[PDB]
């Protein structure tokens, strides 16, 4: 049903321009919110990386795995075609860590292009997403802007006290630049 969206996405992220591209980070964030509210992440990491793809990750306990009853498809996949992050996002990857494991699956514009499959081995919990907005629908600027994220950084740890939110900018490759909050 993700095919209504790259068409009216009007509805569901309101205008196509500057500040709807800043927009799609804040989706993802909110989710790694929910884990440390639940009370099991306590450490969460953003970076631009080069040519403006966008890194969120989290030690909560990992997105669900496991399969689904109406069609046998896992939990993690039947969540991800239903984002309108991924809709609008040209390529979208996702890792997670659970079970001891490490699954991976990636996609195009909410297409999956593989069956979820293990990668790995793991002693550690949690779920990293990467994607790379869609250009053709965002046309007018594919350039995200550090003031703006690191305003909404700062004013979500503060309303998080105990949570170490990191932000890093990685596409001047020579010159790296963070900032992480931690407030007690
Ligand atoms: C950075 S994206 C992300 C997604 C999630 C989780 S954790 C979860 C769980 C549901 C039930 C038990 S863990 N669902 C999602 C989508 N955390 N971080």
């Amino acid at each position: 049903g993700l095919e209504a969206v790259r068409k009216r996405p009007g509805m569901y992220i309101g205008s196509t321009s500057e500040r709807g591209l800043h927009h799609l980070v804040w989706e993802i964030v909110d989710n790694s919110i929910d884990e440390a509210l639940a009370g099991y992440a306590n450490q969460i990491e953003v970076v631009i990386e080069k040519d403006n793809w966008i890194k969120v990750t989290d030690n909560g306990r990992g997105i669900p795995v496991d399969i689904q009853e109406k069609m046998g498809r896992p939990a993690v996949e039947v969540i991800l075609t239903s984002s309108v992050v991924n809709a609008l996002s040209q390529d979208l990857e996702v890792y997670v860590h659970r079970n001891e494991t490490i699954y991976h699956q990636a996609y195009k514009k909410g297409v999956p292009q593989f069956d979820l499959k293990e990668v790995g081995t793991t002693d550690k919990t949690g779920t990293v997403i990467r994607f790379k907005a869609d250009g053709e629908i965002f046309t007018e600027t594919t350039v995200y802007n550090y003031e703006t994220l690191q305003q909404r950084i700062r004013e979500l740890a503060f309303l998080n006290k105990g949570i170490q939110i990191t932000l890093r900018d990685e596409r001047d490759e020579e010159n790296v630049r963070e900032d992480s909050y931690h407030y007690e």
